[PDB]
């Protein structure tokens, strides 16, 4: 009964790939002047990584969708390498004895919160794009593990509460079989992918992430706008024939030569 908004029609079979995230724990402990010097190297040299990460993703955005998307990630690096937000972070770590994780979170706490005080969905939706830049920066300071979605080797379905341009900029469109997310969809960056690529997808799933686990066997219908979870062979075998009869009845468009 999973009623979504249906992005594009089509039918695909594959295992559920649930993208879960480990909650990050920030340490609010005060360090000693003997560990402050290390925070700067962890942050200074750390930025060497975050700068290299987004940079590497920046080229994937231009080599995957094309140039016009590089300008968006190009400014996202300027904000991260901002010499101004740099002096403020440093000072805090040294003046408030804050950890690069805590101090870095403070600045990012006002950049996102301050944009929420604006009355414009454009600068606001930027708040979500800005927080995403801090999240990665945090996982880099703690060297936390990063989810490598651009390294899939088995064809499966993609399930997630929602995906940000970055994830979509590095996603692999050669091993993915479809995109399923519970995001309103009105103007969800996901839909724009499913629409320009005409591939089949759904976005208003709502709580499928609370009904499916990863590895779960699913079947996307994108015809009746419905997803089947753990279906009996009777329904699979029965659809496999009719279903493929559609792709073949579609290849009947290849037969659009009789006319």
């Amino acid at each position: 009964m999973i009623s979504g908004i249906l992005a594009s029609p089509g039918i695909a079979f594959g295992k559920a790939l649930l993208l879960k995230e480990d909650e990050i724990v920030i340490d609010r402990k005060k360090i000693s002047a003997d560990q402050v010097d290390q925070e700067v190297e962890r942050f200074l040299s750390g930025r060497a990584k975050a700068s290299a990460q987004l940079e590497t993703i920046k080229t994937k955005a231009g080599e995957t969708f094309g140039e016009e998307k590089e300008a968006i990630f190009e400014g996202h690096i300027m904000l991260l390498e901002d010499e101004e937000l740099e002096q403020e972070i440093i000072a805090l770590i040294k003046d408030k004895h804050m950890t690069a994780d805590a101090a870095a979170h403070e600045v990012i706490e006002g950049q996102a919160s301050a944009l929420e005080e604006l009355d414009d969905e454009y600068l606001k939706e930027r708040a979500a794009d800005v927080r995403d830049i801090g999240k990665r920066l945090l996982r880099n300071i703690l060297g936390l593990k990063i989810i490598d979605l651009s390294a899939i080797q088995d064809e499966v379905i993609l399930v997630a509460a929602d995906l940000t341009p970055s994830e979509t900029a590095q996603l692999n469109l050669k091993k993915v079989l479809g995109f399923i997310t519970d995001a309103g969809g009105r103007t969800s960056h996901t839909s724009i992918m499913a629409r320009s690529l005409e591939l089949p997808a759904i976005v208003g799933t709502g709580s499928v992430t609370s009904q499916v686990k990863n590895d779960d066997y699913l079947i996307l219908d994108a015809v009746n706008n419905q997803v089947y979870v753990n279906p009996t062979n009777e329904v699979i075998d029965k659809m496999r024939a009719v279903q493929e009869q559609v792709a073949s009845e579609k290849a009947e468009l290849a037969k659009l030569k009789d006319r």
